[PDB]
């Protein structure tokens, strides 16, 4: 059924619960300038429990997505830190060299990303959200153990446009509302040119409405490859 | 119903079966010189699948475990890299100031070679081999998308003297099979001394045997602490 008011109260409701019961003292989350992350952070402080932002840039991000996550920490009036994850990464790089791509570089960014969130939640006694929504959970679109590894995901179960509503609901800066999904790899990448198919044809596949073969395909091929990201790690049945 | 030839047999079979539908090519595993991740790698060897072993030592390990796995790697023929894993962890540290004991820099560290790992995996078309047993497992005597994190984990039903009896039958290098598990932050630290409670009697408890008050609150209270390091990350039901 969804309406942003009262999806994003039930939410709140369930974010601060779980929270209590874990038992945690309160939140962190990472701050990419994107909606998911806007969303989801906008809802931990509407708990009232202790929010914390992360701002994790590498090289290739954008000045523009690190001032529209500043905007909304401003507005929100939380608790923050921006700290750049190249050094981090460069040495991390140097050191692999005996052994050696954008995509390992993208996902030894995003697991570096999760090493500063777990770091934060470990000293403040705090749990981490994170902000995969219900595409980039169907399409496998995060990096095993690094945005995909969280202890709590409001969002999981939201269509792309039920995110977005979420964000107007929210009062989420213009930017965010507006701005391309985007992993924020290099300048100009957006997740629909990445995956070849558009969010609102990702939303209507998970309604079980039409989408064109090429769509489909695409939507099938990245679910595909990612099943084992969706699961706990393969077992022996004996 | 456990015997070490049989044991290991399945095991093998089971990690070939699995590799082979994963689709991947083989394995990667850190080797700490301690017997999980000798055992671990051993039994990958037996598959006959390529097979790569990391060594990625902080300033905090002792020199003796990492001579001791590039013993096992001799004996095993297999192709490895020894890494320092010092100049990423300092500059990961360092940028922590802001926000930012032992216990979070052991995690850290061991985050670090997950990440290690999973380069090499996604370079080479490898599966990550954790190196888990039943009683790390139930204790959570594990970091949390560090050596918690993995694709595949042959040794999660084990007890850790059956971990020993495959050691031993898979002839892993003797002072591996007699040194204290450790988890190598510091000279002299003990898996045992840490939890309070003896490998013994977390293998008693696994079987259903009586074990002392002592052991059983040490027990309880390390597996208390733990429970959603076991689990997926906590999603809505709405
Ligand atoms: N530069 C960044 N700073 C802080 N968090 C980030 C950054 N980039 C990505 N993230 C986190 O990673 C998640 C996944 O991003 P995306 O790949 O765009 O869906 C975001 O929702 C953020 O929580
Ligand atoms: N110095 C190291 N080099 C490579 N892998 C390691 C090292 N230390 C720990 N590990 C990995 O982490 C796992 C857990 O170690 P432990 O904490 O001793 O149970 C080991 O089984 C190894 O696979
Ligand atoms: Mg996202
Ligand atoms: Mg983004
Ligand atoms: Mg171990
Ligand atoms: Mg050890
Ligand atoms: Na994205
Ligand atoms: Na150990």
């Amino acid at each position: 059924d969804f309406s942003p008011k009262e999806y994003s109260q039930k939410l709140v409701n369930w974010l601060s619960d779980s929270c209590m019961n874990y038992p945690a003292e309160g939140f962190v989350i990472g701050l990419s300038g994107g909606i998911d992350s806007a969303v989801a952070a906008s809802l931990a402080v509407k708990t009232g429990l202790p929010t914390t932002a992360l701002i994790l840039p590498s090289d290739n991000n954008q000045h523009q997505d690190m001032q529209d996550a500043l905007e909304l920490i401003e507005m929100l009036n939380i608790e923050h830190y921006t700290i750049s994850i190249q050094p981090a990464y460069e040495a991390f790089l140097a050191s692999t060299q005996s052994f050696t791509q954008l995509v390992i570089k993208g996902n030894a960014q995003a697991r570096l990303r999760m090493m500063y969130l777990y770091a934060y939640a470990q000293q403040y006694n705090r749990i981490v959200i994170g902000t995969d929504n219900a595409c980039e959970w169907y399409m496998g679109y995060f990096t095993k153990f690094g945005d995909g590894a969280a202890d709590i995901l409001p969002l999981v179960n939201l269509k792309k446009s039920q995110v977005f509503e979420l964000g107007k609901y929210l009062d989420v800066p213009k930017n965010i509302l507006d701005k391309a999904p985007s992993a924020g790899l290099w300048q100009g990448q957006t997740d629909e040119d990445e995956m070849g198919v558009t969010y609102q044809e990702i939303d209507d596949f998970l309604d079980g409405k039409q989408v064109s073969a090429k769509a489909l395909e695409r939507i099938n091929f990245w679910h595909n490859r990612s099943h084992h990201k969706r699961k706990l790690a393969l077992t022996p049945n004996f």
